[PDB]
């Protein structure tokens, strides 16, 4: 919940006005961690920190977010962050389906895009 | 503001509330095609008053993520009820919501459509 906080911050500083969910496990409502939006690209964010690869993830939290991001009207970005690197972003086409789940590992993760990038994807 | 996400995901939104330096509403929504960003407050009776900051703050958010702002307030015995920001009525250095104002508020079915 640091680096939910974090990544706050670097949403706001690329343009983009973003909030945490309050209680988005603690819900029954399918949640993100982060939703954000700068006007025209709208974001809804699981957001990961880990000391190293891979990132796994559930299948049951990513349909979860896709599930949320389709209501919303968001697009659904896992945000993953490892030691000394900046945040990742991750659309969830990119996510590996492996094992009936999902993954990041060394083949996937040099693919994330930077914040920056998230935003200009709609031009 | 529990009770108003359960109506606001009834009324076909995907609702969450908000968990700071930056500033932010109490319930954002969107539906795909509207975007939501509303503080929610619960009162016994009107008026309500709101501070020249939360709404400045509140359109600020609204305004920058590409929502519209509302005050959602729930009074005993009456349906949620949505005002955009214009409806509010502007005092010396507040905003108020009186007897006169909450006539005009939105009920959720007419926020979505
Ligand atoms: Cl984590
Ligand atoms: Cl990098």
């Amino acid at each position: 919940t640091r680096f939910e906080r974090d990544l706050l911050v670097e949403l706001w500083k690329a343009g983009f006005a973003a909030i945490r969910v309050a209680g988005s496990g603690v819900s029954p409502f399918p949640c993100p961690d982060i939703v954000a939006g700068n006007g025209r690209t709208y974001l809804a964010i699981e957001v990961k920190m880990r000391k190293e690869l891979p990132l796994y993830l559930s299948a049951d939290e990513v349909e979860q977010l896709v599930t949320f991001a389709r209501g919303f009207g968001a697009e659904a970005y896992v945000a993953l962050k490892l030691p000394r690197k900046k945040w990742r972003f991750f659309p969830v086409q990119m996510l590996e389906r492996t094992e009936k789940n999902f993954k990041i590992d060394e083949s996937v993760y040099p693919l994330g895009l930077e914040i920056a990038e998230v935003a200009g994807k709609f031009f």
